[PDB]
């Protein structure tokens, strides 16, 4: 599809392998997204939403990191 709604749909994949091997290396393609939200923000300034853009993509991008992780914790 092509769409960050993509990355958020992948990350279950990611918790359901419950492994260690490349599924390490799918995260970084997550971060890449996190860029998405940022630019949206800069570009920006007096936008309401900017400053919960911001705030959501730095937390997702440490969020999806943990559950994604969680694989290995097991």
């Amino acid at each position: 599809m092509g769409t960050i709604d993509d990355a958020f749909r992948a990350i279950e994949r990611a918790i359901q392998a419950e492994n260690e091997g490349r599924y390490r290396e799918a995260l970084k393609h997550f971060l890449d997204g996190g860029e998405m939200i940022v630019t949206a923000a800069e570009k920006e300034a007096s936008q309401k939403v900017r400053n919960l853009l911001l705030h959501k993509g730095k937390e997702v991008l440490e969020w999806a990191e943990h559950l994604a992780e969680w694989i290995l914790e097991h």
